[PDB]
């Protein structure tokens, strides 16, 4: 048996069968009393306390939100819906420990992605018993509140100040401070993980000081702050709020009024509206997000980044080659999983107007200029609105991000992921998608069973290795097995480390003429 | 009379005289609960209490252990056999003290080699009492579990976790972080001193977080955990463990079993297994030795060094010039001490297959290329092999670490000892041979009775010095008689001192082709 | 009135007119148990306490010691003379506080010189009240046991372990650290300072661990410990010891019986043996002096200063024009205060013989060598020998230690005296002698008054300025009336500064061809 006794009492975990040894699986662990009722939309509250013991024996409930019904039946999609029941009651965290229990581990904490509209920590490409195996560090993962159930803002209001999925976030740091040295753990080694808006969290983390104590380094998956998709400024913040009042038929004089109304409302009700709050939408809109409430938050994160306002610290940072193909069969005209998507200029034309909404016409003119100049492919307009997609939400942030807080002293690496998945069901000309490092970091082709490619399973034992000697050393080196010194991202030669099956090269400037594009040129539009 | 009282109660020492003058010496002082029945495997335990007053006045029980035969009678071999009673009632230590008491003594500790199988501190060239009258240091010394009795392994299990021996160690600097203040001497000036396994251990306490607190500075002498003999995994350790029950007939489902079943097995059945749990063997063999515990050591030390994950202070590290020798007259062919070993290329490539044993045929084959290019002389094949048998095994891994070390910032001071002791009973041919500094380092050549030359007193004197220096001052320099400075190891210069009787010289880049050939290359065979 | 409650409990003070305004002095505080009978020679213990008001109203008695008698009648040599009753009742010291009491002020604490054998810190020259007035700081001084009573050795011995004269200063430190805040001082402000033996013993303040946090900053006029007159070594002083005991007929079998018997002896007895328990002695004798005790002082100075072990702080260092001068009267043939004192080739060597006495006939040949090659002077001899014996004795010692010191990263400012009191009762090839810039430093020519020339107040105005900017500051500039910046004294530029009434200049490299030959070649003779 394995009973582990917490501050809230003690808990009940499960033994795993990995790779000829043990893990011990902690799911389902409650953080915060239950968001619901009177406390639907603020903050997470201190959990209760409890005698007898707490069966963390399953994952526990997702938390509500949209799914994505655009391919119903298909892998590539449904691998990232909810696979535990949606529910307001949520706030969970789940632990991976190795056996036999270690004496002093180093701890991952993963927040998952999903554009702060979706995801949970229970997904099987978040499974934390292989670095728990493998690695000997414990996991963690926590769900925390998405959409406007955990980022409706009303801010200076605590009745729903904004940023409650990041408080869920910061009070499940804690309850890993308070608790994980019962589990073996060492509070003083934790390194947050996260992907996409799990990325873009983390590096928020890295500025609020309420969580500077709660954890040590950073890696930053596909995802940072200064992404353009992820800070709701205070005006869209509010009229989104207000638009919803009123789908709802919530509005009210009094604003406490109009929380009090959006409670009686059920999630479905809440659901179903969140999409029309906003103008025109993408399929990258964050329709509540994170925002500058003067609590997380406590000014635009771009002027915190720009002047040094951070924890000091290394991180790690990096991309996908082709992040921004995943979006584009999700609105873009003449795009399909089902073909080759070999679209006109004519349609790129339209696609930007579906990713640029508005965005002025010279604004898209500007893009399509800077995309639409090349060693003359069928393809092509078809890889560039990839390209587009990619570079401006995820890529150039993440390299401005890097380049920003490395000029402040601190030890930073930068990679860039590029091997496609050989079981990626997406078609080929999606590339290296978006997401399809995750299972990689995870070591799911360490799993031989699992019908990965042998140079397959020696790419993510070496990641494996890397993330973990970054958590634990800060320095995500592979020392033993002959490889390729990872040098430290550096403003002037900007070197960053490819990661693929083949060849593992040092690389300077990653997508140098595009960033400056989008980085400098095309904010003044 | 001299009574002082420790934490566990009061203790009587013996006043010495030495070199016209005094030394209190503290012989066998417990450290630990003796590790019999319930104990024998696991971790040292914290030492009962005593009123009345214990004598220290004779050295106690040496550790169980097996005893070289291979030349009985011979002075050579048999100054390192235990000269004290084995029992595993063995966790006792020793303290020298200047006369009168020191108000604030800097402290040596002193831990033996001997490969993690043999040793005690007991040795007559390990005698403290010449440090203690001529530097007015306090020496300690330890005595600590050696073979399987100390080193069995069977990792994440307190029965038998492994490392048993480093935690003893660990707990002796502890009793003198609790205890030496009571003697004169200063907890925060303490500096470990060891040679060999010796050495080996004293680069695993810089590397284990539970050492880092009990101690100053490092001396290494002839060894290094980066030693290919230093440090069993995992793996070969499990294997090696399960062979002994084996051989015990203590093989058993249950993993608890074979420890139960393995103390109920007399010393002695245990001491005469411990050779064969290992395939081919060799002269250098460690059969039972430092693991990756998980507990001592968290992951495999030659990441932690290559990624400065280590206690930041001074090191003093050197070799002898003839390391390898010693090891040949234990079983390569056609060497003898009673000849002068003059061997054939045919007798050269069999002693690789001795200390090389598998090890693939190419890997011999570039170890015999390296090794014979020359100005051509019959001694070339015998001088080859002892020095093919010390770069790999004590010179290149010790300079490596030295360069690792020095690499993040602290000072390193590197020696070359290349002096032949006068009255080395070895043969000529065999010259400066592993462990023959050690005499020099405790100063016997300083006692004018013992048949050693003038040059010889004046170089242990010096060297008595410097090591006095290190300690107290973190710089081995010989300041007052007109002496050559010592310089700090820098990776790019690699500065050493060489230890002679006539010319002191600072020299660069030892066994510079050597190393490259050790180092670089043959992991990869 | 002015009563200030000490720890000791009350103490009584008295005002004084002072440049139209009003010291306040405490002059004969207590500070240690008298050290008569059962105390004699041993280290200075905590004082009593007490109530009632105990009047500081005058200076109290000065310590044990021999007096001057070449010159009675001579103002020259008479000035240094106690001049209070001497006792062994002298453990006093004396607070000069600025009126009105300051909040905060910077103390600095003289230790005055006299050869470790004489002196007193009531003499005129040492008066306080004038920094007091003119920088508002509050100054100290304190008698310490001098001659044997202060410094008889027979070390490990707390009967007399050496170096009570020292602990005395030491205890007086402390006395201050634990009072001076009800002074208006601040104990955190202090600057230790001190001449010639003085100087030395602010040296050893930098040495001893037991003294790093009773002061902050130091200034050494003419002496440092390294001086070849400051510390007498075990040997040579257990010699002593015994030679007295011998003079006294207190040779005994054990060595408590020689001190017991030492005990008995009358001050006069002792302070009349003292000088011949020396084989030939000099005018720089220092018969009874700092030892090696392994308490105070914990190893050879030498080794401490030469590998960096002292307190890192500022220190402001400095000598005399014509050092050596004061010394060649009390001994050396053909000079006399009376006449110009042209002396011989002849004279010269026998001089020599005088300060060197063995000292072999090479040595001396050197020094004669090094001394007499010139720009072809009658005072080319009588010149030379003062040059010898300051050099050796004073200015070379002291850019060596500044030189030493400076290599660890600490700031430090040399000046070089220059300027004759316009009083000096010495005759004029004397020159600027040893001893006489202290009444400059305590700003006696401030006092219009007092036969002093103008150029003389504008020097002392402009050098206490200095040293009061030194001790608060850490810098002694002098800000205001447009000077010469004082640069710091760098190993490679060796910069120092030079005091006179007209050109002060900043100098490179002071006696350089002079300090070699002292610093380097003589040691080795
Ligand atoms: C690629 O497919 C696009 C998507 O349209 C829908 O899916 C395809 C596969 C058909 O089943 C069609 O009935 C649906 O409208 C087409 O818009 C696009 O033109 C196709 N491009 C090709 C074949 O290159
Ligand atoms: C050196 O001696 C080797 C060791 O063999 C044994 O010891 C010698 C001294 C003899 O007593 C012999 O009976 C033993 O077998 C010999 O193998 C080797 O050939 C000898 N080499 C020489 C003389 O150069
Ligand atoms: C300088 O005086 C030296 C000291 O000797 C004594 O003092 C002098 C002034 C006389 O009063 C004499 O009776 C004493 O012996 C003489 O040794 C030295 O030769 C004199 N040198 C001169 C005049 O240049
Ligand atoms: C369901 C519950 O609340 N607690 C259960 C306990 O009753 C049960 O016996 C055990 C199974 O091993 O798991 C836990
Ligand atoms: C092993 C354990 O129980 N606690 C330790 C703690 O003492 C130490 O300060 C820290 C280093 O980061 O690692 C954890
Ligand atoms: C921001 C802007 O230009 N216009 C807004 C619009 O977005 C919104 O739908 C409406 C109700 O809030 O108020 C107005
Ligand atoms: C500006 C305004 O109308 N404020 C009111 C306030 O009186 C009250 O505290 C709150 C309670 O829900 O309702 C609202
Ligand atoms: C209710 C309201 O104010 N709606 C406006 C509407 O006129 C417009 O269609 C929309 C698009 O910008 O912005 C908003
Ligand atoms: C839903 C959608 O994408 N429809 C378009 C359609 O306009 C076009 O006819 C077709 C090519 O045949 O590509 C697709
Ligand atoms: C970190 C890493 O990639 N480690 C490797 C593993 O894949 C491989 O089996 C072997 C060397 O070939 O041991 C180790
Ligand atoms: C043997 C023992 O346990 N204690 C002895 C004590 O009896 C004895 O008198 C002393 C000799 O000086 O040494 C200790
Ligand atoms: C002499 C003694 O009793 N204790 C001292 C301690 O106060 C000091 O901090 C230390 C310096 O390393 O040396 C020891
Ligand atoms: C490591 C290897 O290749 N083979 C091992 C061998 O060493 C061992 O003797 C046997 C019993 O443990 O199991 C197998
Ligand atoms: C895996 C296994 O068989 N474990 C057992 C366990 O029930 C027990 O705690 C131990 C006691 O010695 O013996 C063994
Ligand atoms: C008991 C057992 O498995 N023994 C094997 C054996 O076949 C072989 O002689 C040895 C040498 O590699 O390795 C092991
Ligand atoms: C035990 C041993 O070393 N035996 C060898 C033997 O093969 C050889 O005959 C001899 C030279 O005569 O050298 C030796
Ligand atoms: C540290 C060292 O080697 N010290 C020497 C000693 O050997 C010698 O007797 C003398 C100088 O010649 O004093 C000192
Ligand atoms: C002499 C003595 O012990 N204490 C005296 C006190 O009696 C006296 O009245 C005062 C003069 O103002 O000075 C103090
Ligand atoms: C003025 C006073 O009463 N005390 C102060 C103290 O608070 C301060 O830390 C120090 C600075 O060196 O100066 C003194
Ligand atoms: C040091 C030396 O060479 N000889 C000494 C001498 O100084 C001294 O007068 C005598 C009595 O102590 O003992 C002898
Ligand atoms: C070595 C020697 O003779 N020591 C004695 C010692 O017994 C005693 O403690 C001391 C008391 O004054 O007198 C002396
Ligand atoms: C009592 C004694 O031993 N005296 C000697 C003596 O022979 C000599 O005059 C003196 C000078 O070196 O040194 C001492
Ligand atoms: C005590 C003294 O110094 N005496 C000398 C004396 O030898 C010499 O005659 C004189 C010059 O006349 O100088 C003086
Ligand atoms: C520090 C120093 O030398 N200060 C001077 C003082 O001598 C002079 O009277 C005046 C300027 O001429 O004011 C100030
Ligand atoms: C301060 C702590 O020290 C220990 C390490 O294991 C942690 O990573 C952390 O750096
Ligand atoms: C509630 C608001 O109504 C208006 C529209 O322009 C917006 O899309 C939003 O739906
Ligand atoms: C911090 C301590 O300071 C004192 C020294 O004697 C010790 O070596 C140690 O460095
Ligand atoms: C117990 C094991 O048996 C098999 C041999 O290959 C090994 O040497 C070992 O002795
Ligand atoms: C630390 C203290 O700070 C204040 C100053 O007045 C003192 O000189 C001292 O430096
Ligand atoms: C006591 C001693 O006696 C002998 C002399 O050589 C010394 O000068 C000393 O006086
Ligand atoms: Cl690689
Ligand atoms: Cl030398
Ligand atoms: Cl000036
Ligand atoms: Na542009
Ligand atoms: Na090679
Ligand atoms: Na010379």
């Amino acid at each position: 048996d394995i009973i582990i006794a917490t501050k809230n009492g003690k808990v009940r975990g499960m033994q795993l069968t990995v790779f000829g040894g043990t893990v011990t699986a902690f799911l389902g662990i409650p953080y915060a009393q239950p968001p619901l009722g009177r406390l639907r939309f603020k903050k997470p509250q201190s959990l209760t306390k409890w005698s007898d013991i707490w069966n963390a024996t399953k994952y526990a409930n997702s938390c509500c939100q949209n799914i994505d019904q655009s391919f119903p039946g298909f892998h590539g999609s449904e691998m990232w819906n909810p696979n535990t029941d949606l529910s307001e009651d949520c706030l969970y965290l789940n632990v991976w420990i190795p056996a036999p229990k270690p004496k002093n581990a180093t701890v991952l904490i993963w927040i998952y992605g999903g554009g702060f509209q979706t995801g949970t920590s229970s997904l099987h490409v978040y499974d934390g018993k292989f670095l728990a195996r493998v690695e000997r560090v414990i996991v963690v993962s926590m769900n925390y509140r998405v959409g406007a159930l955990g980022f409706l803002a009303l801010p200076g209001n605590p009745e729903a100040p904004g940023n409650m999925g990041l408080f869920d976030q910061q009070l499940a740091l804690q309850w890993v401070q308070k608790n994980i040295a019962a589990f073996g753990g060492n509070p003083k080694s934790v390194t947050l993980f996260g992907e996409s808006a799990g990325a873009a969290s983390v590096s928020l983390h890295l500025l609020s000081p309420g969580s500077h104590s709660l954890f040590t380094r950073a890696i930053l998956q596909s995802g940072s702050f200064n992404a353009p998709w992820a800070v709701t400024s205070l005006y869209e913040a509010r009229n989104r709020t207000l638009n919803l009042a009123k789908l709802t038929g919530c509005s009210r004089e009094n604003e406490t009024e109009i929380i009090k109304c959006l409670r009686n409302k059920d999630p479905q009700e809440i659901l179903l509206n969140e999409a029309f709050v906003v103008p025109y939408g993408t399929p990258l809109s964050v329709n509540f997000g994170p925002t500058v409430d003067g609590d997380f938050l406590t000014d635009m994160p771009d002027i915190l980044l720009e002047l040094g306002q951070f924890k000091k610290t290394q991180i790690l940072v990096g991309v996908n080659k082709d992040e921004g193909t995943a979006f584009l069969v999700y609105g873009a005209p003449g795009f399909s999983k089902d073909n080759n998507s070999i679209i006109t200029r004519k349609e790129f034309q339209e696609g930007l107007k579906i990713f640029f909404p508005g965005v002025s016409e010279f604004g898209k003119e500007s893009i399509l200029f800077h995309y639409t100049d090349w060693v003359d492919r069928p393809e092509n307009y078809r890889e560039a609105l990839g390209d587009v997609v990619g570079d401006y939400n995820f890529i150039c942030p993440a390299l401005e991000f890097t380049k920003k807080f490395s000029e402040w002293g601190n030890n930073a690496f930068f990679y860039y992921f590029e091997h496609r998945s050989s079981k990626l069901p997406w078609p080929e000309w999606m590339g290296v998608m978006h997401g399809y490092e995750i299972e990689f970091v995870f070591g799911l082709p360490l799993e031989r069973r699992d019908q990965y490619t042998k140079a397959e399973e020696i790419l993510s034992r070496s990641i494996v290795k890397r993330w973990a000697n970054f958590a634990k050393y800060g320095n995500p080196q592979e020392t033993q097995n002959n490889s390729t010194s990872w040098p430290v991202f550096k403003s002037t030669e900007q070197k960053y480390l490819t990661l693929n099956t083949e060849s593992t090269r040092i690389m300077t400037k990653l997508r140098a003429q595009q960033c400056r594009f989008w980085t400098s040129f095309f904010p003044k539009v």
